[PDB]
């Protein structure tokens, strides 16, 4: 048939304000976003956080998508239920899939406390007890007073849970271990400080039944009430990665949706990530943690970065497949947790890596499209459109690599026929410009090509062999195409 690339889209950044509006904007714009390419948005939490105003990550219920009042008010900081449902609608309408960020690491916003025997650990190795046995006052009862028992009468307690990281009592920040029958950290978790099981907040026992029950059971419901296409799990490398596969597989089959899940294991070491899918067994694609790093070096490297390194140890090289590949997003983001964000001189000529080779699922990131107030960082959309249209259009069939320069270097795809006009040549660099000959097949011989980017305003003729000399200025980024 006539084929069509996949493009994802976080659609938030972490700075938006608390105006309950988001939702009502992802159902404004569904129609433009589809038109440039875009098949799928990645939409934040859409439950009740710790407050109005919390990102999502702090989750309190998975039941109340803005429905209840509860936490001080009954919108999420995105909007209402009957908005949120309102937005998948649109979405849906102009074609395009809607991936629900999934928070099963922790609970936060507990309504009360409880009284539970635990035991400190070390915190650069949570498997090292520091301490004996003693009664903390933990943040653990889980009531939902302005939910009551709609949709589920599950009421969370302190067994639910592995660990706290304060007492109540004593006012004391340690991190805790729970005492009880079959009570231990998960396992297999990150390895980094003993045992990563805990991170914030109440930490979940993914090795209680019940607790793996009541996910599988709000899982289903989520679906069926919203109809979403996908998941974006939440810091699973905090989280028992056999979990994982269970709990996908129990979702898809009840659903009878295919659910296509992407999971977020930080790390900038290609080994854990190995690990990880080897230990799902490909259930799920990562996102390519390591990638973001190489752009965010080239980035501050003024030109020295070599860049025939630039794929070496990322996943896309590696799991080309089971890559979900970007530039930045909401933690990258200045002031951020994992802040690393890539300069702007440097980011298009991302763009045109992840959005133009064959190579993985590119997610371009709400925040350079439509710009970052909050850092006077201003939108990017008339950098990326260009690059849209080319993946939209032109980036298909077979490629050929040209990582042979320590600042210029370049691909091209040769298009399908079952893709009329489709074809491309792209060259990017991170010091001075040049040309560069490239095959871009005997099929596209005789014609012209031109700078989709409109960085350049001359044009490359393919020789009888198909092979064309492209060129590309200084410190920039250059998509030829037929005309
Ligand atoms: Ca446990
Ligand atoms: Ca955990
Ligand atoms: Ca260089
Ligand atoms: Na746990």
């Amino acid at each position: 048939a006539a084929p069509f690339n996949g493009t994802m889209m976080q659609y938030f950044e972490w700075y938006l304000p608390d105006d309950g509006t988001l939702w009502t904007k992802v159902a404004n714009e569904a129609n433009n976003l589809s038109s440039l390419g875009i098949t799928a948005l990645w939409l934040p939490p859409a439950y009740k956080g710790t407050s109005r105003s919390d990102v999502g990550y702090g989750v309190y219920d998975l039941y109340d998508l803005g429905e209840f009042n509860q936490k001080g008010a009954v919108r999420t900081k995105y909007g209402t239920k009957a908005q949120y449902l309102q937005a998948i609608q649109a979405a849906h309408a102009a074609g395009m899939q809607v991936y629900a960020d999934v928070v099963f690491d922790h609970k936060g916003g507990a309504d009360g406390t409880e009284w539970v025997d635990a035991v400190e650990v070390n915190p650069s190795d949570r498997n090292q007890e520091i301490s004996g046995t003693y009664q903390i006052q933990a943040w653990t009862k889980f009531d939902f007073p302005g939910r009551g028992n709609t949709y589920s009468s599950f009421k969370w307690r302190w067994y639910h849970f592995d660990g706290v990281d304060w007492d109540e009592s004593r006012k004391l920040s340690r991190i805790y271990k729970f005492r009880g029958i079959g009570k231990a950290w998960d396992w297999e978790v990150d390895t980094e400080n003993g045992n990563y099981d805990y991170l914030m907040y109440a930490d979940l026992d993914m090795d209680h039944p019940e607790v793996v029950t009541e996910l599988k059971s709000w899982g289903k419901w989520y679906v069926n009430t919203t109809n979403i296409d996908g998941f974006r799990l939440d810091a699973v490398k905090h989280i028992k990665f056999s979990f994982f596969p269970d709990w996908l597989s129990y979702v898809r089959s009840q659903t009878g949706k295919p659910l296509f899940t992407v999971g977020e294991y930080w790390s900038y070491d290609i080994n854990k990530l190995h690990n990880y899918i080897m230990k799902t067994n490909g259930t799920m694609s990562l996102f390519d943690a390591p990638l973001h790093n190489k752009f965010y070096t080239a980035s501050k490297s003024g030109g020295t970065f070599d860049m025939r390194t630039l794929m070496t140890n990322t996943l896309m090289k590696d799991q080309p497949t089971l890559a979900v590949t970007f530039v930045d997003n909401h933690d990258t983001e200045p002031g951020q947790a994992l802040q690393s964000w890539v300069d702007p001189w440097f980011k298009p000529l991302a763009y045109a890596f992840i959005l133009t080779r064959q190579e993985g699922y590119p997610c371009v990131f709400y925040g350079d499209y439509y710009g970052i107030p909050q850092y006077n960082i201003p939108s990017l959309k008339s950098k990326i459109d260009p690059l849209l249209i080319a993946r939209r259009d032109y980036a298909y069939g077979t490629q050929h690599d040209y990582l042979d320069h320590s600042d210029i270097i370049g691909w091209t795809r040769e298009g399908v026929t079952e893709k009329p006009g489709s074809g491309l040549a792209a060259l990017i660099t991170d010091g001075p410009g040049g040309s560069k000959w490239m095959y871009v097949g005997k099929q596209h011989a005789g014609k012209v090509f031109y700078d989709l980017t409109g960085n350049r305003s001359d044009t490359v003729t393919i020789n009888s062999d198909g092979w064309g000399e492209f060129k590309v200025n200084g410190g920039s980024v250059s998509v030829w195409v037929p005309r």
